[PDB]
DNA sequence: CGCTAGTCGACAT
DNA sequence: TCGACTAGCG
């Protein structure tokens, strides 16, 4: 996500305990606590022999969250966006690397220098989060499976009141425009939370504290949607967003070179590459848990043009939206898996 | 100072 | 995966 994000704002951030939450809603991006879970049984993972110390892993922190009266609702990432398909399987491969080098490190007797193999060769697949979602609908508790990444559904679920807090440990949330994001949190409750109004707490931050001016500086310092310039990291963005007196952030990228003083090229693709990355942060497809329909994160501004945006997600059918929502239809086969219906016993 | 890429540890015995 | 941490260079 966004490389050093954390430490940038740190003076925003703050020392909590789950319990000022007690008797609200948090929404979980579930795919943290499957990643450290699967890190303790990523011998048997790889093997294909069967485990599920995750499952059990994940349910401990559910019944903190419940143990500390809290209300939590599981989100799971669903289908690649297009914009980073290559970059997944970029990552796959390797993966599959790390497999055939670490089962063979095995064979040289290193299994303490395999252990690094093994652990970065996880891949966390829809089977086990469904077990995982299984796991938590046994315990009375709420999932919702993204229609595409999970940052865009949570950052939904906070934006709209279904949730006051998100925990997770991706940074990228605060440059969707997330309200309250708890990061690190162990198993007992102990929390670092960040909200969006002290991001004026930041003096190097300047007047950088805007929404829209965050997620430029977040997007130019370079993300999973566009690779920085080569020389721009997060001080650079935010000086050029403060040394800007204009709105219109094309002329401004532009103009880089001359914000920065530098001899700075722009490739007239990268201002494409800026327009579609932000257009994702902005309208990427998310579910709606009450009205039950595939919408935008945001609402379409009148200069957009959703006919252009296949990029931030494709749109279906609200009636499979909802069932892969449910985690009942397959993200890769479309196929129903299971049949959960939540009308005979989140959503209203 | 600031940015890149690269290593490194996570869990837990 | 994903942040933390650091050497190396503009
Ligand atoms: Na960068």
């Amino acid at each position: 996500g966004i490389q050093g994000l954390l430490q940038f704002i740190k003076e925003a951030s703050e020392p909590i305990h789950v319990r000022k939450y007690k008797g609200q809603v948090v929404a979980v991006d579930t795919y943290c606590w499957l990643h450290k879970g699967a890190i303790a049984c990523a011998e048997k993972l790889a093997k294909g022999e069967p485990t599920d110390r995750y499952v059990g892993f994940c349910m401990k922190f559910v019944n903190m969250l419940l143990s500390h009266g809290i209300k939590p609702i599981l989100v799971f990432d669903g289908c690649t966006l297009p914009s980073k398909k290559e970059v997944e399987r970029s990552r796959r491969e390797r993966r599959q690397a790390n497999l055939l080098k670490g089962k063979q490190l095995l064979r040289e007797g290193k299994v303490s220098e395999a252990r690094e193999c093994f652990t970065r060769s996880i891949n966390i697949t829809h089977a086990m989060a469904h077990k995982v979602i299984k796991a938590a609908r046994s315990q009375g508790v709420d999932c919702l499976v993204a229609p595409y990444e999970a940052d865009a559904q949570l950052a939904y679920l906070n934006k709209a009141g279904i949730v006051q807090a998100i925990i997770t440990e991706d940074s990228d949330l605060l440059a969707f425009g997330c309200k309250k994001v708890i990061l690190k949190m162990d198993q007992f409750g102990n929390g670092l939370e960040i909200d969006q109004a002290r991001l004026g707490m930041c003096r190097q931050l300047g007047d950088v504290f805007t929404e829209e001016k965050f997620r430029y500086m977040c997007i130019l310092s370079g993300c999973d949607y566009l690779s920085s310039l080569r020389g721009i990291g997060l001080a650079k963005a935010c000086k050029v967003l403060r040394l800007a007196n204009n709105p219109d952030i094309v002329k401004v990228i532009k103009k880089i070179g001359h914000y920065l003083k530098m001899n700075i090229t722009v490739p007239e693709d990268y201002i494409n590459g800026f327009i579609r990355a932000n257009n994702t942060f902005l309208y990427q497809l998310v579910f709606d848990p009450i009205k039950r329909k595939l919408i935008p994160l945001n609402a379409y501004e009148d200069d957009v043009d959703p006919e252009t945006l296949s990029y931030a997600g494709q749109y279906v059918d609200d009636s499979i939206a909802l069932q892969i929502a449910l985690g009942n239809k397959d993200i890769n086969t479309f196929e129903q898996i299971d049949d959960y219906n939540p009308d005979t016993a989140l959503y209203f």
